[PDB]
């Protein structure tokens, strides 16, 4: 699923992902929309073998199991294939867990390089939330 901006801002606020760990909304849509493009079905393979999945390009070598990451883990405790879904509830409980794993939001490279700084609260701009 292709979500539209508004409509993953709600999605993931109805989830509770905003203002998790202080991170506002914006920032959360900010990631998704450099991550994934806002498209649930979003994969890319990394350098190391281990692959993101999803609206927020979680990755297999600590997360989630896809069967093919050597010596990986699966810390949210579900198959990759689960981030993929047209719903949100599985990419959202998981990346609870990895911005409350020390690093916050820089756990995303895309967000600290593209989000981290700016003016994110233009993501939910006009959205009725
Ligand atoms: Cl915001
Ligand atoms: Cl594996
Ligand atoms: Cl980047």
């Amino acid at each position: 699923k292709v979500f539209g901006r508004c409509e993953l801002a709600a999605a993931m606020k109805r989830h509770g992902l905003d203002n998790y760990r202080g991170y506002s909304l914006g920032n959360w849509v900010c990631a998704a929309k450099f991550e994934s493009n806002f498209n649930t079905q979003a994969t890319n393979r990394n350098t190391d073998g281990s692959t993101d999945y999803g609206i927020l390009q979680i990755n297999s070598r600590w997360w989630c199991n896809d069967g093919r990451t050597p010596g990986s883990r699966n810390l949210c405790n579900i198959p990759c294939s689960a981030l993929l879904s047209s719903d949100i509830t599985a990419s959202v409980n998981c990346a609870k867990k990895i911005v409350s794993d020390g690093n916050g939001m820089n756990a995303w490279v895309a967000w600290r390089n593209r989000c981290k700084g700016t003016d994110v609260q233009a993501w939910i701009r006009g959205c009725r939330l």
